[PDB]
């Protein structure tokens, strides 16, 4: 078995290939979107992971889509995240911050000034986001119709990603993961379904990938390419955002472009929680020959599926989501073939310690 063997991931070395997937838990303080000591304890409990990838973290106030999600733009956010990374490092762990802009998956009530969120085009996402009620409890509310970004606003978006990566370095993160998946802003530009622009940021695949590649170049320049990962979900449909009528060819174009930058890793979210068609081994081979860094697979994996694909030389590591919510010591349990704690989905979002830090270790 290979799941418990080391792997060099850009600038750090993971001691195993069992990674903690990015998981939105909506427990941050408002006002201020500030990480908490309870969040610090949760991440410290999981520090035996080969790599922790944080919950989605907004790059700016405009980037916020969910009440209770943290940011990485203000002094108070930087100071709170510094305590969290210090606690992970005290336990000999490694942690990446997942950075996003939600684009049209948002609501006017949590935007600056109470105004419309932004996107590639002015089309409603036709889904829900998570807000908080008068008592601070999580609630699902229909998304607000966005306005299209003006051409002259695009450099500011690139600069916000650049600044958030500068802040992540100061906060003591080991790596950053750019959120280019799941129907958020970068994916909204990538997909023809959500991008009807007639300037240089819409139409062809080269134009649709222009924004995400500008962001990759900016953050590599700010820090170093060996500190940068990216999450993509380029095959299937995710939160009403499909990948267009040429999804395989368009995915291989983007992956070839990413490879030119020499980034640390490519993280593929293979399916939505509601399911989708499995990746073919032929498509996995085409990805593998186009990218020369670490490849992480995710989406309803078991340890058995992970071992199979790692042994075949097609991926290098696996990110587990819901098994990591329920099992702080998932590495030890998989190594010893011990039974897992049962999941409690009712407490995935919002609340406090219950369903968060109260899943026991062996
Ligand atoms: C409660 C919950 C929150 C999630 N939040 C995020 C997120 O912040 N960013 C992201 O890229 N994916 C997010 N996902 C997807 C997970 O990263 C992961 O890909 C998925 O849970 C993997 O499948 P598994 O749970 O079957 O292992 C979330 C999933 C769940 C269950
Ligand atoms: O649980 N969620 O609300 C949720 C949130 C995010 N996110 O980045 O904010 C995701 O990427 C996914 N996701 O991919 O399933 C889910």
């Amino acid at each position: 078995e290979k799941l418990f063997t080391p792997l060099k991931v850009g600038a750090v070395t993971a001691p195993n290939r069992v990674f903690m997937a990015p998981l939105t838990r909506l427990r941050s303080i408002e006002p201020g979107d500030i990480p908490t000591p309870l969040m610090g304890e949760y991440y410290r409990q999981r520090a035996s992971a080969g790599l922790i990838i944080s919950e989605a973290t907004q790059i700016s106030a405009q980037a916020k889509g969910y009440a209770g999600a943290p940011g990485l733009h203000s002094p108070e956010q930087i100071a709170a995240w510094k305590k969290i990374t210090a606690g992970v490092h005290a336990e000999d762990g490694r942690i990446a911050v997942q950075l996003f802009h939600t684009g049209r998956i948002s609501h006017s009530s949590i935007q600056p000034g109470g105004q419309a969120p932004v996107s590639a085009s002015a089309l409603n996402a036709n889904t829900r986001t998570s807000l908080r009620d008068e008592n601070g409890n999580a609630i699902r509310v229909d998304t607000t119709t966005p306005r299209a970004l003006e051409l002259d606003e695009i450099p500011g978006i690139v600069n916000d990603f650049r600044q958030a990566v500068a802040n992540a370095r100061e906060a003591g993160f080991d790596l950053v993961e750019l959120h280019s998946a799941h129907g958020y802003l970068l994916h909204q530009f990538l997909s023809p379904s959500s991008n009807q622009r007639t300037d240089q940021y819409g139409g062809s695949v080269e134009n649709r990938a222009r924004l995400v590649l500008e962001v990759v170049d900016a953050v590599c320049n700010e820090w170093s390419a060996d500190r940068i990962g990216i999450r993509v979900s380029p095959i299937g449909t995710f939160q009403n955002v499909d990948n267009g009528p040429n999804e395989e060819a368009d995915a291989l174009y983007l992956i070839e472009e990413l490879a030119k930058r020499g980034i640390a890793y490519l993280h593929m979210s293979e399916t939505d929680l509601a399911g989708g068609k499995p990746y073919s081994e032929a498509f996995r081979q085409k990805v593998r020959e186009r990218f020369h860094g670490v490849i992480i697979g995710a989406g309803a994996y078991t340890a058995e599926k992970a071992e199979d694909l790692i042994g075949k030389g097609l991926i290098d590591a696996v990110a587990f989501g819901r098994d990591y919510i329920a099992n702080p010591d998932l590495v030890a349990r998989l190594q010893k073939k011990a039974e897992l704690n049962p999941q409690r989905p009712e407490s995935f979002y919002g609340g406090g310690a219950e369903g968060y830090t109260d899943y026991p270790s062996l």
